[PDB]
RNA sequence: CCUCUUUCUU
């Protein structure tokens, strides 16, 4: 009972690097930390999701006198202990790494091991041979057991061995948004001959045009208009401008065109490129339409785009581009040359991107003072962040488009005559810290509105009176776009089901109900900017996608639920977690801010009055909760300068043990040297959008030819998209998608197989392929997300230098029993790829993670059955750890011992009764000389790597000593070939 | 609605 979930959230990975501090005293120094210091601050708890998926944030935070820097902690857990331990132990690990605590001195009290039986494994004489060769070939260091031999039940004995960006005024024959010399005809005049030009053409235009005329009578009419000419004064004088207004008054789709127009106007035409980042991809592609549009032209023209998968690129002078935060990033790469104005839009998102490349504009207005940087938003502490650019300009639009009316959840009920249904007592009737804003109200309000909002949950959405308000919305009989905010897929696509089986709702004639997720179709997610016929009513449950900066011009109501889905990540032991908190008044003002900007809309807030006095302003960073070896990597690849100094430069500083664990990782898996210093591997894996790790893989694949499968499987494991769809019931996997894996049992073998058959039912017709998807149960939009990630993931690769003769697509056939030579390698690669996820099958879906700690196999894998089925190999290498109720493993992919030891696993023991250990759990049973031979090819394989991705062209060209270790580790990578006179 | 899928990565 729940034991195994304790020491699950227990266990701890790191605490060799954060001087031996862990979950089990963790809490008692910091109790004598606060004892000693006078702190008598107590933790403060949030219960998450519904009452039987109820975990915790704890946080605490801690103000040190000595460094004057107050020193915050936030920690989930599947229950209160569990959160709090995990919290004092992040909060340790700070104070100690600011050397404000000193490292541990003491042991712990007990293991409580209970090994696991060890696992027989033998070579073919011929196969250790080989590898004999190679070591010899190789010059590669062994380790002779026969002289160890002192493992007498004590320690086993291991067998193994400060620049800015660039930038410059605009230039001729200079293309700003490609970084290139255009070097190329007619393109080849005077920059002064192009601003007349652009000058003379927009005079003509402004002149003769009706529709021009039309739109700049309908700009001149924006409330930012107002203010345009202070505005244009305060860009032009102060290098940092500031600009709060309320949603919709003209920011993002005004302030570039004011810009651009008084310098075309001036007669200085080809001096104005202006970058304008937004926050998402939908986002950025639809300004960058509207402004096309009311410039009264084309996109490529003077208007572009830039996101993922999709860039229509301007003229190279006197143009706007519209992209992400990440397109910007990377364009960093290759300096912001000829770029006069960056502005910013929605800074008050705080996610990590953002707040990167406020650091970096911050440095970059610094040393250039010709540069112009602005920053939009509507809901911004603007003293904070003046604050940190040292003091600028706060421009404050006034008044707003058109007025919004916001009501809440007793002003819901109270309109709606709503009453919660019996059986919503009746399922918690059997279970029965009162913080429960829904018992708090005003007198105003009825006695049964009163009793309705006591009866109701606050973490749990109700359908019913989601339903009602939508009935009401109808019966007030107003037209406009309905926009429900749903924090997920789960939640969005079960209120879709339960709306379509409703006959008010389901009718088609009546109302269209669309998805709105990053992770539905491409062109389906711009279903919700195209209008639908008339007597219909558009009805958008979307993800927080739609909270900010686009514009739906027939959005009249928005439903909001006011809650947030974060990406928990609890570092110390590798649990990933998806919670559904409580929103944010930004966030809430923000998702408001989406009605009443073309006519008058309404807000309805599906949350107390109380609850939303009691809910914070602003969501907390990403950069608190994230991990970063990602921006350790950007940092070094645009020499920036230290990861410490450029993290403690940011906005709000992450945590340093946060830092530290990044610096670590980067330093294990080789991205820099000794100096902290970018490697050529670190560059490649830092231009490439996946995980480093999953980069290491890639170049490892293409050393050996299997870079196709190599590219599929990371774009698989780096999405959160699913492969393997489940209906209405579905609690396993289907017969027939259980087949798509064959005899393998590997939801990557699975993943691989039917992207195969999907590319050729897409080769064969788009109406074939849908009908192909949901024949086999998958997921269009997954596939081609897989697709298109793999494809940039391979083209990055050939413009690294990596020959094609290593991407050659191999067909795998999932129904081979038996070995099948590129499809092993590729399932032995991905336990360096998913490195340290490795768990043990014992019965069922029971699972021991590192440690011998429980799990369950995930629902959705083809290794989960309730069956009691064994394996061919107990062993499995899993995506991501999953915490849930319980603990689950998630990605499933079975691999053999060898392949195990070979590449998921990083130490190797000889431990007692000549049985060696490896990551301190795995007991396998073979011969200590061979493991130690097996070991010794590693570090053989590590400087395959490096050479490599030193010579990207000529890795299919090899020396003999490396081939041979590429072959043998081949012929190791087989399934059957530790299954040497073992039945198994 | 008794949770497979917040967002972003020239
Ligand atoms: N795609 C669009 N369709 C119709 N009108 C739009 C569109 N985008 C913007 N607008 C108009 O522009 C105004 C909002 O400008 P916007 O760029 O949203 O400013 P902000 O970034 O400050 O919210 C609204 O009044 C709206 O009428
Ligand atoms: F940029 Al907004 F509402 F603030 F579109
Ligand atoms: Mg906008």
């Amino acid at each position: 009972e729940q034991r195994d979930m304790n020491e699950a959230e227990a266990f701890d990975v790191n605490a060799a690097i954060h001087g031996n501090w862990t979950i089990e005293n963790a809490k008692e120094r910091l109790n004598i930390y606060k004892q000693t210091n006078n702190i008598r601050d107590d933790y403060k708890y949030t219960p998450v999701g519904p009452e039987h998926a109820r975990s915790f944030l704890a946080e605490l935070s801690i103000y040190v006198p000595a460094l004057n820097r107050t020193v915050t902690a936030r920690e989930s857990g599947s229950n209160k202990k569990s959160a709090s331990k995990s919290c004092a132990l992040s909060l340790v690990r700070q104070l100690f790494h600011l050397n404000v605590i000193e490292p541990f001195s003491g042991t712990l009290k007990k293991k409580k091991d209970e090994q696991l039986k060890p696992y027989p494994v033998k070579l073919s004489p011929n196969l250790i041979n080989k590898i004999d060769e190679v070591i010899k070939g190789l010059d590669l260091p062994v380790v002779n057991p026969r002289n160890i031999k002192i493992e007498l039940d004590g320690p086993p004995i291991p067998l193994i061995v400060s620049s800015v960006i660039p930038w410059a005024p605009p230039q001729a024959n200079w293309n700003t948004w490609h970084a290139c010399n255009i070097d190329e005809g007619l393109a080849t005049t005077s920059i002064d001959d192009l601003s007349m030009d652009y000058e003379r053409s927009l005079r003509d235009r402004r002149q003769n045009d009706n529709e021009y005329r039309q739109f700049l009578e309908f700009r001149e009419k924006l409330p930012i208009a107002a203010m345009r000419s202070e505005i244009l004064t305060a860009i032009n004088d102060n290098p940092v401008v500031i600009i709060r207004g309320n949603t919709g008054c003209g920011k993002t789709t005004q302030i570039a065109q004011y810009i651009l127009d008084d310098y075309i106007c001036s007669g200085q035409g080809g001096y104005a490129n202006i970058y304008v980042t937004q926050p998402r991809r939908i986002s950025a592609i639809s300004v960058a339409e509207r402004v096309a549009r009311e410039r009264c032209e084309q996109l490529g023209d003077t208007v572009g785009y830039s996101v993922r998968f999709e860039s229509v690129f301007p003229r190279p002078y006197g143009a706007i581009l519209f992209c992400t935060v990440g397109v910007l990033l990377r364009k960093l790469e290759a300096g912001l040359r000829g770029v006069s104005h960056i502005i910013v839009d929605e800074i008050h998102e705080r996610d990590v991107n953002s707040d990167f490349l406020l650091v970096i504009l911050r440095d970059m207005v610094d040393t250039y003072p010709d540069l112009h940087v602005i920053l939009m938003s509507a809901t911004i502490d603007t003293t904070k962040f003046s604050k940190y650019f040292g003091i600028c300009p706060v421009l404050e639009v006034p008044g707003r488009a058109f007025p919004v009316q916001q009501f809440f959840l007793e002003d819901i009920i109270q309109m709606t005559d709503f009453v919660p249904s019996a059986e919503s007592r009746r399922k918690r009737k059997e279970v029965e810290a009162e913080i429960n804003y829904n018992k708090v109200c005003e007198d105003k309000y009825s006695q049964k509105t009163r009793n309705a909002m006591a009866m109701l949950s606050e973490s749990d959405v109700s359908f019913e009176l989601l339903e009602a308000l939508l009935m009401h919305i109808k019966s007030k009989n107003i037209p406009g776009a309905i926009l429900v905010f749903l924090p997920g897929w789960n939640l969005i696509f079960a209120l879709m089901k339960f709306l379509q089986n409703t006959n008010i709702f389901g009718d088609t004639s009546q109302y269209q109900i669309l998805p709105c997720h990053s992770q539905i179709p491409r062109d389906e997610q711009r279903k919700v900017f195209e209008p639908v016929p008339e007597g219909v009513t558009k009805i958008i449950l979307s993800t927080n996608i739609a909270e900010t900066s686009i514009t739906i011009d027939d959005i009249v109501f928005v439903i909001d639920i006011c809650k947030a889905r974060m990406k928990l990540f609890t570092s110390h032991n590798n649990l990933t977690s998806y919670a559904t908190v409580w929103a944010s008044k930004t966030n809430l003002e923000q998702r408001k801010g989406r009605a009443g900007r073309v006519r008058p809309g309404f807000c309805f807030t599906l949350c107390s009055r109380a609850r939303f006095q009691a809910l914070e302003d602003n969501l907390t960073p990403e950069m608190f909760r994230t991990p970063l070896h990602e921006m350790a990597l950007t940092i070094k690849l645009l020499r920036l300068g230290s990861i410490h100094h450029f993290l403690s430069k940011a906005l709000e500083p992450p945590p340093v043990d946060a830092v530290i664990e990044a610096e670590v990782l980067l330093r294990e898996m080789r991205c820099l040297d000794a100096n902290d210093e970018l490697t050529p591997l670190g560059r490649l894996l830092a231009r490439l959008p996946i995980e480093p790790r999953l980069g290491k893989m890639m170049v490892l694949g293409a050393v050996f030819g299997c870079a196709d499968l190599m590219a599929i499987m990371a774009s698989y494991s780096s999405t959160f998209s699913e492969v393997f769809s489940l209906d209405i019931g579905q609690r396993r996997l289907a017969n027939h998608q259980k087949a798509l894996s064959g005899t393998k049992c590997s939801d990557h073998v699975a993943m691989i197989v039917a992207s195969q058959m999907w590319r050729r039912e897409k080769q064969r017709g788009e109406h074939m392929e849908a009908r192909f998807c949901d024949w086999k149960g998958l997921q269009m939009s997954t596939m081609n997300v897989i697709w298109d990630a793999k494809q940039q993931l391979l083209d990055l690769l050939q413009q690294a230098g990596f020959p094609e003769e290593c991407m050659i697509s191999h067909e795998v056939d999932e129904r081979i029993d038996g070995d099948d030579p590129v499809l092993d390698v590729s399932l032995a690669l991905l336990c360096l790829g998913l490195y340290p996820n490795i768990c043990v099958h014992k019965e069922k879906r029971k699972v021991l993670t590192t440690e011998s700690k429980a799990a369950l196999l995930h629902k959705t894998s083809v290794n989960c059955s309730n069956l009691a089925v064994t394996f061919p190999y107990p062993f499995f290498v899993f995506g991501e750890k999953i915490r849930t109720r319980a603990v689950s493993c998630k990605q499933l992919s079975m691999v053999s011992p060898l392949q195990v030891i070979l590449f998921g696993s990083r130490k190797i023991d000889l431990a007692a009764n000549n049985i060696v250990r490896v990551d301190n759990w795995l007991n396998f049973d073979i011969e200590p000389e061979l493991a130690a031979k097996i070991g010794a090819l590693k570090p053989a394989l590590e400087d395959l790597i490096t050479v490599a991705c030193d010579n990207p062209s000529d890795i299919l060209r090899l020396e003999e000593p490396y081939a041979q270790l590429v072959k043998v580790v081949k012929d190791l990578c087989v399934k059957s070939a530790g299954d040497f006179g073992l039945q198994r």
